[PDB]
């Protein structure tokens, strides 16, 4: 059925139905993988920025956008790993987000997703901690292919 695999190279070139991006709640995708997502999906960013100004993006809730692309990823799942970008990430934010990430994958019937190392580096979390949680979460989706990208 579904496999959890070790990703490498550029997450944005993953051959999956969804891509996960790591975001803050204040409307700024200024460095790291979020910057790359902004450059590739400018309409997605504009929607995210509007939602942030209105207070609609919060810890524990995915902000999901459709790409509308005939080829490649259909959904961008923006996973909040931080409140303000000034502040670090926390394991509790990852726990809460994963709950909604699973819910969203089920609800949208996503067959495959690529996931970055949520809150590691930029957010200051330990990889091994986050990797455990990611693997645990995707074991609840036995028919989904999950490609997990370690710190690069
Ligand atoms: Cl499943």
């Amino acid at each position: 059925g579904g496999m959890i695999t070790y990703g490498s190279g550029d997450l944005l070139r993953a051959d999956t139905e969804a891509l996960v991006n790591t975001v803050n709640c204040v409307g700024v995708m200024g460095k790291g993988i979020a910057l790359q997502f902004k450059r590739r999906y400018p309409e997605m960013f504009t929607a995210y920025e509007k939602a942030c100004k209105r207070g609609e993006v919060t810890i524990g809730k995915m902000f999901v956008v459709d790409t509308g692309q005939l080829d490649g990823p259909k959904h961008i799942i923006n996973f909040p790993t931080k409140k303000h970008w000034r502040a670090p990430s926390k394991l509790a934010y990852i726990d809460a987000g994963l709950i909604d990430l699973i819910r969203v994958i089920r609800e949208l019937n996503i067959a495959s997703v690529a996931v970055p190392p949520l809150g590691v580096g930029n957010g200051g979390l330990d990889w091994e901690d986050v990797e455990q949680r990611l693997v645990s979460a995707f074991q609840q989706l036995p028919d989904v292919d999950a490609v997990i990208y370690p710190p690069s």
